[PDB]
Parts: structure tokens; C-alpha cells; sequence
């Protein structure tokens, strides 16, 4: 049997090569790995896990084991509206709250409910992978933008869409991981944050904001969400139980406007009909009973030693010529090599001295900068963060001597 | 803010009015409802689901909560190898398994990976709902094959198969749901499944197999899923925990070759990342330490008096000129009434009656047959099911008056 003849033109052209690859060099005997994305399993708040899941099953078996609504879970959902409205003040008149599997069906849906070919589309330069990969599906023309300190440069943006006005182009989506982003643990600064929403009003486009780290800040001035300051349904906000609760649960929501919520609930129903409903009532008593709030402070206190420790270790053995981001929360960091160098090419090199990272190349919709590296703090203890560290720095400083 | 600008060519497309406008009927006060598609909460293995939820979060933890693999957590995929491999006699050599957020994302993936607009799609007249809406996002061209007591007329489709072939057109997909299907309840007989996979090399195309109620046989001659019969890769199996364990787990799982498996995991990836962790590994231990085996009797034992009790109903109520289905499993039945009437006209004056079911039409690719239904017998009992059918046949004695 031909298999290949059988595939649409989409399925030809997808394909993990090079996530394999880099997985097999990752996993490679006696190496620190840097290049994780996941949380900290000490994080997971098992106890308080088992302790909700009984009670569900115990009060509440039906309505956790039965079909749920595509919108998702009510006691949930309400409970989110809630603890949001509380937690970042957000003006709730024109939001509405649905669950998906997790902030990445979120992206997917959004792909598929505002993107037609061709659409124009703005992500930060980089920017989170996973983000690339759903939007790519639904080909629109990516617009990137670089970021600096503070986050996403909106003067560039501002310039780029007057450019493009003049080109009688116009941006339907603008997508930002406003807070500790995925992969270079910047923030977006206040002033710029309501300098987007002008921006979305006077460029008359949307914006997604996915604040998978909006609860994990260590240190510097809280940075409310984008969100906060959206008072007529601009933003698509995207939260997820992923970093505050556990990733295995799958349970992501989105705060938006009532007419942007039908359309992706319509869109998602048949994808996968509903968001596990038992991951959802737990989800809910999480929420609702004070867990989460427990939690959050739990979290921060393990991992802000973790990012203190990476950030000390960069310090102390990169060589002149390294430069760093100093996240204020999060679990990433980028770190920028001199031009001319290529991360991609010295994985191997680096994974021969004892350490892993992810080349920065990946996280740019045309692969096109090379001397950048996303590293995590929040998976090892901060002795093998030193040590992983100082491979790399060894690792860099002969690779400094190539050219 | 005009949102409706910012929607997608599909998005403007889609829409649930039709939906909502039937559940506003049927949960209308005073009504019997035979028309949901929900298994019976007292199917719920709870005490088993408790157990084994302690046990994964006190020796799987980590595991249980941390983000899985696109393909799925593997000890649950290899007791699901094991298990169908047991139970059906599965030829394993070219069979791979991997998880999905219910059978019904991997419908959605079905039509993500073999579906260009256009493309020739055979489903059976009726079919189930979700799987229509699942493949018309993909803009198929939907093939339609009659049903009769031993499920999908085989000699049709080869008839229908040959008149495409000489029309140089070329089916990529023939979608059945072999065994007690949704909604009409019959079950393919075995000749035509050994028919359906000859014709399946004849005309090469590849045959999904939808089997949620394959374990729920509750009297007649056991038919073993096409897949049995498959030794080259011709079938995607799509088995479910949603009637077996419970619903909202979202579990599903699909049976089929390497290269189709790959496909769909490079697809799946960007929809939700993996499927809910939790509860796969809560699943494992379901299937693996026997749980599974020893619950579906009990399954059995619950839902047969309920479909008899509908028979009995049916026979006893009913006016001549009203014909239906007699499955041997599975959670319902379908209900033809004399040519001329109109089921979806007559749901507001079967609601007048206290009684609720699903018109038929719906079922149908082109809505064009009117006078059938769906009727469900799981989640009511026997005594509600006689009631709701008696009331039913007075509304179908006076409709047939009308002309
Ligand atoms: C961690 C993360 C997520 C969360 O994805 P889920 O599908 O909810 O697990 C989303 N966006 C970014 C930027 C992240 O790094
Ligand atoms: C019940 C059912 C399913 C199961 O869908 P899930 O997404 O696994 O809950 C699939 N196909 C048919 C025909 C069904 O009736």
C-alpha cells in the first residue's frame, strides 16, 4: 500500500525532523539539559491533587465523568471569571470564559476561526514555538517584531503597520506572550502594553495574549495583563492550568468577547467535542477554594533560587561578548552570542562538552538569526545549573576561537 | 468593534443555530427525552476510577502530571496493543497505537491529514453527526451508502466505487461505523466487512473504523471489527473509554499503520500538544490490571433490559406503518415512519406530548430523508423509556392523520 498518495497537501508538507534531531542530541548520555519547557515536578501539588479528585468523585461523579459542554465546565468557568477579575482587575462586562485542551488548542482555534492564506499576522521576534507551528497550518504571512528590555518594540510595530496601511495591508491578529515570554523571559513594559491596545484600536485589529507565566513573577514591579487594560474585548487573553497546576490536565481557558467565544466554540466542537471534564472539576475546586492562591507563592519560592542561580552562574563564567535577558519570572532565559556565531552548529560541540540549550534559530518564523539560545532554570536544581553553565561558557569560548 | 470582519472564511460558515434550537425543545419542561447520545452515569466504574486515580498520584505522580508525547503516554498504548490484540485478534504486525482527545479528534485529524476540498469521501446514509461535522470542515466531497439490517450495502459502494472509477475519480476515505452504529444501531455482517476490505485493495482506499461500541454486544452473533481482518494497514480503528470508562477522561484511541500514525502525531501536535495525561495513566491501569474486562459485563448487564425494554415499547405501542432497527448492542435505535411525514416538523408536537428524539435528517450528509429518528435507551430507565415511547406513538398516530 502507497500511504504517501493518500496525504493532503497540508500532510506533505508537515513533518518533526528536526525536533527529532534535537531530541536524540538532547538525551545523549551524561548531558545537562537547559533545553527543557517544563515546569518542576515538585511543583505539582499532588496532595491537594488527590485530596480534590476524591472529593469530585465522592460529590460530584456525574458531572465530572459525563460529557461536558464544548464551551466548557460552568462552575469552572465561573470560578476563573472570578478569581481573574480579582487577581488582574479586569473589566469582565465583555468577557466571556471557555476552556480548551490546554492554551495550545487555543492557538489552533484561532488559527482556524481568523486566519485565511495570506493574512497578515504580527508575533514577536522570537517568539513561542508552538505558536508558529499552529498559526503556520493556516499559512497567513507572518509580520515579526523585535523585542528589547521591555518586551515586544511597539514603536516598531506602530512603524511596520503604517507601512503596511499604506500598502492597503491590514493586520487581523497581533500575538504577544506579554509576561516572562517563551523563549526570551522579557516583559512587556505598562507604557507599552497600552500603547498596543491604541495601537488595536486605531490599527483595528485583534490581540491574543497568552499569559502562561502571568501568576509566576519573582521579582521587579507587577506587570498587569494586556488584558486589564481592555475595556471593549481587543484582547484574547489565553491562561493555562499547565505552570500553576500540572500540565497533564490539559486545561487552558480564554477570557474574550462573547461574539469571539461563539465562533471558537463553534470551531471547536468538532475537534474534540469537549476539555476532559474531570480535569475540569478539579480544576474548579482548585480555583475556587482558595488552592490556587496557596499555591502561586509555593511555586515562586522554588523557582525564583533556580533563575537566581542561572542568572549568577551566566555572571560568573561567560566570557565577554555574552549577553543575557534577566528574567523577572518565567522559567526561560535567552542568551545572545557574537554575530557570526551559529548555536545550531555548536550543539553538537556543546552536547560533547555536557550540556544541552535550544538554538534560538527555531523560534523565528523564517529561521533567520543564529547566535541565540533559549535556556531553562525551572526543571534542575541550581548546582547543575552552575555546572551546565559552565559547559556551556567553556563551550562558547572555544567556539569564539573558530572564526 | 465589528468583529465579523476578523472571522475567517470557514469561521463565517460555520454555525450551531440548528443545535441550539433542538436542545431548547428537548429540555422543555415535562419531556421524556429519548433523543440524547450520553451513556448512563450509572456506568461509571467510580469506586475503580478512585482507586486507581490514588494509585497513579502516590507511584506515578510525575508521570501522571507532566506533559506526555504527542503519540500518547506508552504504557497505556501498549496495554491497549496487548488488549485488542487479545480480545479481537488483531494482526499487530503493522499496527501502532497512538491517543487522542476522544475518537473525535481523530476524525478532525482524519480530514487534517487525507482530506483536499474535493476529495471523494464515502459515510453511510445515516451516519453520525459528528463525523459529518468533523469532515465538512475539510470541504470533502461526501459519498453517501444506504444501511439495511446488516449495515452499509456493500454491493452499493462497489457499484458506486465502479462508477467513479470510470468517471476517473477516486474515494481516499470510506468512513463506517461497523458495529451498533450512530444512530441508526445495525451492525455490519461480517461477509461484508471481509467484502468491504477486498474492495478496499480493488479500488485502494482506506477504510476508517469507528468502534465506540465494540465491547457493548448484548445479544446475537459476536462480529469481530474489520480491523481483525486487516493484515496490510487498509483500516484506522478508532476505539473510545467514552461508553467503557467514562466519557469525560477524553481518551480515545487509534489502531493503524506507522505511516498513518506519524502523520496524524505531526498534526495532532500544533491542535493540544498530548492528549490529558491523568488520565491516560488512570486508563493504563484500567486496561492493564484488568478493571476493563471485569466492568464491561456489568456495562452489558445495565444496558440490556434498557434496549429490550425499548423493543418491547416499540412493539407494543407503535401503529403499523412504523418500522425500526433491532440492535444487538450499543445505545440506539432507529425509527422510520410512513414516506410524507416529517420528523423535524413533528418533534414540536411530539415535545406538546412530553417526549423528545432526534429527527433523522440531520444524519444525512444533504439532510434529504425526513421521516426517521434516533432514539436512545441508556440513560433512561425501563419504565421512563415505555412511558416516552407510548406518548411517542400517540404523536406519530395523530401526525400520520395530518396527510
Ligand atoms: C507553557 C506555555 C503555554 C502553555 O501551553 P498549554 O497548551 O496550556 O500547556 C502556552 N504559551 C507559552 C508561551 C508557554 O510557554
Ligand atoms: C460515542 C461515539 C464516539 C465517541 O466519541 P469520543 O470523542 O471518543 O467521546 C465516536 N463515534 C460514534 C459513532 C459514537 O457514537
Amino acid at each position: 500500500i502507497n500511504f504517501d498518495s493518500f496525504f493532503s497537501e497540508k500532510a506533505m508538507l508537515m513533518k518533526a525532523s528536526e525536533v527529532r534531531e534535537l531530541l536524540k542530541l538532547v538525551e545523549t548520555s551524561d548531558v545537562i539539559s537547559l533545553a527543557g519547557g517544563l515546569p518542576a515536578p515538585e511543583t505539582f501539588p499532588v496532595e491537594t491533587i488527590k485530596k480534590i479528585a476524591v472529593e469530585v468523585l465522592e460529590e460530584h461523579a456525574d458531572k465530572a465523568l459525563q460529557y461536558g459542554t464544548t464551551k466548557g465546565f460552568t462552575p469552572l468557568r465561573l470560578a476563573l471569571a472570578r478569581w481573574m477579575e480579582k487577581r488582574y482587575d479586569i473589566p469582565m462586562s465583555k468577557v466571556e470564559i471557555m476552556t480548551v485542551a490546554g492554551s495550545q488548542q487555543a492557538l489552533d482555534l484561532i488559527g482556524r476561526v481568523f486566519l485565511n492564506p495570506g493574512d497578515p499576522i504580527v508575533v514577536e521576534a522570537p517568539t513561542y514555538l508552538a505558536a508558529i507551528q499552529a498559526f503556520k497550518y493556516y499559512d497567513p504571512e507572518f509580520i515579526s517584531i523585535p523585542l528589547d528590555d521591555k518586551g515586544m518594540r511597539v514603536d516598531l510595530l506602530e512603524e511596520k503597520l503604517e507601512e503596511l496601511r499604506k500598502q492597503g495591508k491590514r493586520v487581523k491578529i497581533v500575538y504577544t506572550v506579554s509576561t516572562f515570554q517563551n523563549p526570551a523571559g522579557v516583559t512587556m513594559s505598562v507604557d507599552r502594553r497600552k500603547k498596543l491596545l491604541e495601537l488595536a484600536n486605531e490599527y483595528d485589529f485583534l490581540i491574543v495574549e497568552d499569559g502562561p507565566y502571568s501568576e509566576l513573577r519573582y521579582s521587579g514591579e507587577p506587570t498587569p495583563p494586556i488584558k486589564h487594560f481592555d475595556d471593549y474585548g481587543r484582547v484574547i487573553y489565553l491562561g493555562t492550568f499547565s505552570k500553576i497546576l500540572a500540565p497533564g490536565f490539559r486545561i487552558g481557558w480564554v477570557a474574550a468577547h462573547p461574539h469571539l467565544i461563539r465562533k471558537m466554540e463553534i470551531a471547536k466542537q468538532s475537534i474534540d467535542l469537549c476539555t476532559n471534564t474531570f480535569g475540569q472539576a478539579i480544576a474548579w475546586k482548585y480555583v475556587e477554594n482558595g488552592y490556587l492562591d496557596e499555591h502561586i507563592p509555593k511555586i515562586i519560592e522554588f523557582y525564583k533560587p533556580r533563575r537566581d542561580a542561572m542568572l549568577e552562574a551566566l555572571e560568573e563564567y561567560m566570557p565577554e561578548g555574552v549577553e543575557w535577558t534577566k528574567p523577572e519570572g518565567g522559567m526561560f532565559v535567552r542568551v545572545t552570542l557574537p554575530e557570526g556565531i551559529d548555536t545550531k552548529l555548536m550543539m553538537e560541540r556543546a552536547v560533547a562538552k555536557g550540556v544541552a540549550y535550544v538554538p534560538g534559530e527555531a523560534f523565528f518564523v523564517h529561521r533567520d538569526k543564529k547566535n541565540t539560545m533559549r535556556l531553562n532554570f525551572t526543571y534542575v536544581p541550581e548546582e547543575t545549573i552552575r555546572e551546565g553553565v559552565r559547559r556551556l561558557a567553556e563551550t562558547i569560548k572555544e567556539e569564539m576561537k573558530r572564526v
